[PDB]
């Protein structure tokens, strides 16, 4: 199954640079640029569509630490982590850490394409 | 200034559960939760609505890889590192590497919180 959401790209000046970023935007998210693309702060920013799978299969994976905001507790961070993890496309390990004491965590996820 | 995006945030049954999930995804993306929110793909998944910063400040940074799809060279991983980065609202720092010959490749991005 698939679905649709709009990814940041950084200002985009015209269609046709969109066009030839937004694939490049999409396929660093597992997903496909569907072509729709929109500027939404002049001069500043701009997004791409992007359908994105409900599950990404693959024989490979990469594991990573990304951004989780701040978890309070390790019983926090395993109830919201695979929430989490799904929010960049990917799965929770259970692992995690704050990384700034009373402002930021971080979850680790594994990526399989 | 302020854009707004979904971000998946894997299915969500109820807006009871959305409306305390929803903060979590947001900080997790650097954002805030404006409250509106989706299912896409009924059992499946569900979206939340994200208002995100152009330019994330702060005095704290954190840097990781990510994915990036596959990157062909060194002059298109350097083209395209800073619009890929800003996909995951964070900056390139320059440094990449391809995980999987001829299908994947990561950039290091660095947030700023
Ligand atoms: C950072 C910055 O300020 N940059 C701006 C540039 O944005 C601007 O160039 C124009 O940018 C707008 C978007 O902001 C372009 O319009 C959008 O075009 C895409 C693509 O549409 C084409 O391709 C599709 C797929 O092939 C086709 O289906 C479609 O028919 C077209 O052929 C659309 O997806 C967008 O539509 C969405 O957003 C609009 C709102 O913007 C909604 O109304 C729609 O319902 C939909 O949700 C837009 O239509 C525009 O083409 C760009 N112009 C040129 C000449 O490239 C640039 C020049 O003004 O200025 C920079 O500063
Ligand atoms: C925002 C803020 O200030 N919040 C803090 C809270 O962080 C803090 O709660 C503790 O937080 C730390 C992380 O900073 C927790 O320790 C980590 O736990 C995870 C999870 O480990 C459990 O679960 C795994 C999966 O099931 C199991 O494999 C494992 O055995 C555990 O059962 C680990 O992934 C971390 O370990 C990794 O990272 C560290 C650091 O790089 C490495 O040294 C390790 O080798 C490993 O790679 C940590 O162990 C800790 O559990 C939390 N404590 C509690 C009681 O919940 C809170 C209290 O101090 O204070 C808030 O302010
Ligand atoms: C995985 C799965 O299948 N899950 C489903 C559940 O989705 C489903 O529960 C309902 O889910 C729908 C969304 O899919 C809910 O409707 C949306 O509600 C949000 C929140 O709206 C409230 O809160 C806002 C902020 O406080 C208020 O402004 C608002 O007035 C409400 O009080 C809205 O943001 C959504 O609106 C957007 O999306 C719809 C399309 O869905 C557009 O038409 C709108 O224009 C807008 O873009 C929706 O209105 C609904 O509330 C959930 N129902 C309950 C009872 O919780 C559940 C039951 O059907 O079944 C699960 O399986
Ligand atoms: C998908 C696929 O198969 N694509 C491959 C291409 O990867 C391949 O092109 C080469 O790709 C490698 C990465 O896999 C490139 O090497 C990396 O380069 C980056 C950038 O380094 C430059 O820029 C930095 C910032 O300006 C400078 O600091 C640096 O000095 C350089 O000027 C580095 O960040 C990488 O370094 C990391 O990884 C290596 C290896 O794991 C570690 O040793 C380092 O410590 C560090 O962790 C790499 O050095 C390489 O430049 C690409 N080659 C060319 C000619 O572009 C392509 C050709 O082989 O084939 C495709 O199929």
């Amino acid at each position: 199954a698939s679905y649709k959401v709009n990814i940041p790209a950084g200002p985009l000046w015209s269609n046709a640079e969109a066009q030839q970023v937004g694939p490049k935007i999409a396929a660093a998210h597992q997903g496909n640029f569907t072509g729709q693309w929109t500027t939404v702060v002049e001069s500043a920013m701009s997004v791409v569509e992007v359908e994105l799978q409900v599950e990404n299969t693959g024989i490979h994976e990469f594991k990573t630490d990304v951004l989780a905001g701040p978890l309070w507790s390790n019983d926090e961070a395993q109830k919201l982590g695979p929430q989490i993890a799904a929010s960049y496309g990917a799965e929770f390990t259970g692992q995690w850490r704050t990384i700034v004491e009373g402002v930021m965590s971080v979850i680790q996820i594994k990526y399989t394409f």
